[PDB]
């Protein structure tokens, strides 16, 4: 158990296929934000994540943000790095997102490489 991954998205599918790629870079924990319920309900007993992959249309982009400034004012996950992977490409909702920290922010869809890169690269390896 070399760590607990966080994913933040709607879509079970994309959820799974996430979860998939992480077979090469190594064993994982997962634990599934399904929806805007599912993240209140629990984001405050999260400890200890070492990694948050989310879709910032969370199912909006502004749910997303409003979640992602959460993460980042929330004292046990302040600086847990962040990945975006999202469907939705406004130019002015990503510029916005980054203004929180995050190590990426990718497009979907997306090689299955990019993501595993970026995960290498934002977790060293």
């Amino acid at each position: 158990l070399d760590g607990t991954v966080l994913l933040i998205d709607y879509f079970e599918y994309e959820r799974e296929k996430t979860k998939i790629i992480f077979d090469n870079i190594g064993e994982y924990d997962f634990i599934e934000v399904e929806n805007l319920k599912k993240f209140y309900s629990i984001f405050k007993d999260l400890d200890s994540i070492t990694l948050i992959i989310m879709d910032i249309a969370f199912p909006v982009e502004k749910e997303g943000l409003e979640v992602l400034s959460a993460i980042r004012n929330n004292s046990r996950t302040a600086n847990t790095p962040v990945i975006i992977a999202t469907k939705s490409d406004n130019p002015g909702y990503r510029h916005a997102a980054l203004k929180f920290k995050v190590s990426d922010y990718i497009l979907k869809p997306y090689p299955t490489k990019r993501l595993e890169n970026s995960v290498r690269s934002v977790l060293k390896i």
